[PDB]
């Protein structure tokens, strides 16, 4: 696994909202160690046994936190991420969709400078199979195994994870990094972590049109990866052709279908 596991202590920002409450319940049931929640104006309340505070600073003053997950409304979501970073929280998972691009870029830059890792926004989060769940992904399709996943598409991530689980390969950590133009963590940032994780025997990269992250990741894989990588591009620099060419030139086998992801991983591991 990379980044998080069962021991990861989690803070939920926007815990009192409909989404926040629903997923706090799903995560608690999964085994995620949610230790506190934050919602301005709701400090003093309790959600599913989780104490709620008005600010992240107040929450961290009473609880050690390794990561935070944000369900705060779009207009204030970027600030919520910044609030977590200023409090010293190492990992910040920003779920919220619709955050203004300008807000997003400013948050990415400042949080990066502060030393925290930001996943998102507009993403499903991170899950370490049968260890911990810090996101909104369907937990049941992530059976524990040996394949790591980094994906810009939640849709394809779940199809791939379910297929890998059914094939007996399973998964380690899956990070849904988000498909929007501006994201805080991408392929190249996570590949080195998977490369050094002995539990991960192969990594699946799921990309799509736009940006240059897939192309940059391919170059990194070609020069530094020590284990198999399989790629998939949805919607079949910045074009699908450019990304397919980049993967091909990097020696990264590309699956044309979800089933081929499974077949290519099996082939690579022998």
């Amino acid at each position: 696994m990379i980044l998080v596991n069962r021991e990861t202590r989690v803070l939920v920002q926007g815990i009192t909202g409909r989404e926040g409450q629903f997923h706090t319940k799903q995560m608690l049931t999964y085994g995620t160690k949610i230790v506190a929640g934050v919602t301005p104006g709701k400090g003093g309340m309790e959600v599913l046994g989780v104490p709620v505070y008005d600010t992240v600073k107040e929450a961290v003053a009473h609880h050690e936190v390794d990561a935070s997950i944000i369900f705060v409304p779009a207009p204030a979501a970027a600030d919520a991420a910044l609030e977590a970073a200023h409090a010293g929280i190492p990992l910040i998972v920003l779920i919220t969709e619709g955050i203004p691009t300008l807000d997003m870029v400013r948050a990415v830059e400042e949080i990066k400078a502060l030393g925290s890792r930001l996943i998102g926004g507009n993403c499903p989060g991170i899950i370490s199979a049968e260890e911990t769940k810090i996101g909104i992904m369907p937990g049941h399709v992530f059976k524990r195994g040996r394949v790591g996943i980094i994906s810009r598409s939640g849709t394809l991530t779940y199809e791939a994870a379910a297929a890998l689980s059914q094939a007996g390969l399973g998964t380690t950590t899956t990070v849904g990094i988000g498909g929007d133009p501006v994201i805080g963590t991408t392929f190249k940032d996570l590949l080195p972590l998977f490369n050094e994780d002995p539990e991960t025997e192969a990594v699946v990269l799921i990309g799509e049109i736009g940006g240059s992250d897939e192309e940059e990741a391919a170059a990194w894989v070609k020069d530094h990866m020590k284990k198999p990588v399989v790629g998939f591009i949805g919607g079949r620099v910045g074009t699908p052709e450019s990304k397919l060419r980049a993967f091909a030139e990097a020696g990264i086998p590309v699956a044309d279908t979800i089933d081929e992801i499974v077949e290519l991983v099996k082939k690579a591991l022998g």
